[PDB]
Order: structure tokens, then C-alpha cells, then sequence
């Protein structure tokens, strides 16, 4: 619905807000494989995703429903878990931001 997509825009605003910056910063823009020295990133990760891409899709009304929005946000986190070992600090940062996302997404009115 239009109303659920409105709640999703509020979730995205929360994920981009200053209170989460200490763990959100790796996710604001696409992974820059050249800058980071990740020569195999685009071989391993076939469908990159990040918050700037989710924001553009929300602004252009490209999500048909709330579930399509959730699939892109979960894809962003899944790519991080897929690429990195489980002991890495970026994985701990992803799980902190994901817990914000999953809590707010669960509270969406029907
Ligand atoms: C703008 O900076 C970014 C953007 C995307 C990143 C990363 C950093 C940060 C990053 C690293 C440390 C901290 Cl504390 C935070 C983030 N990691 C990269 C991954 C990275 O560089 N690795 C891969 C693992 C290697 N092991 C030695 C095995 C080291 C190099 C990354 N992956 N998903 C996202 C999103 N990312």
C-alpha cells in the first residue's frame, strides 16, 4: 500500500540519521572495489547494494510494495556477510544496523 511505503520511507530516514553513523558509514555509498583493493569483489558479489541506491529507488517510486524494499535492504547486509569472515568489524557493524532495520520493519502497521 501507499501507507506502508510511507512507513518504509521513515525507516530509510532512520537508517541514514546521525544517531547510527558509528556503524552505518560503510553502507552509505556503493563498495568502491578499486579504492579498497578488493580485486575479486565484483566476481563474488553479483548484485551490489547500498543505502544511496535504496534512497534513489524510494524517491523514484520503484518499489511496488514493502517486501521489495526489504529485499534490497537485506541484500545489502547479505553481500557484506557473504564477502567477509565472521570475525570482522564490518560484519559487527552490519548486524547492528540490521537490528535497527528489522525492528522498525516489524513495527510497520498492516
Ligand atoms: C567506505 O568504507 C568502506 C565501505 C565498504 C566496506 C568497508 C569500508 C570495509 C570496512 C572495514 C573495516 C571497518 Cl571497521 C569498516 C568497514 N570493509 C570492506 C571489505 C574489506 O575491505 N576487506 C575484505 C576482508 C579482508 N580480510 C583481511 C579477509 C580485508 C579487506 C567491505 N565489505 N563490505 C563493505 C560494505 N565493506
Amino acid at each position: 500500500s501507499m501507507e506502508q511505503l510511507k512507513h518504509c520511507n521513515g525507516i530509510l530516514k532512520e537508517l541514514l540519521s546521525k544517531k547510527h553513523a558509528a556503524y552505518a558509514w560503510p553502507f552509505y555509498k556503493p563498495v568502491d572495489a578499486s579504492a579498497l583493493g578488493l580485486h575479486d569483489y565484483h566476481d563474488i558479489i553479483k548484485h551490489p547494494m547500498d543505502l544511496s541506491t535504496v534512497k534513489r529507488k524510494m524517491e523514484n517510486r520503484d518499489y511496488r510494495d514493502a517486501q521489495e524494499f526489504a529485499a534490497d535492504v537485506r541484500l545489502m547486509f547479505s553481500n557484506c556477510y557473504k564477502y567477509n569472515p565472521p570475525d570482522h568489524d564490518v560484519v559487527a557493524m552490519a548486524r547492528k544496523l540490521q537490528d535497527v532495520f528489522e525492528f522498525r520493519y516489524a513495527k510497520m502497521p498492516d
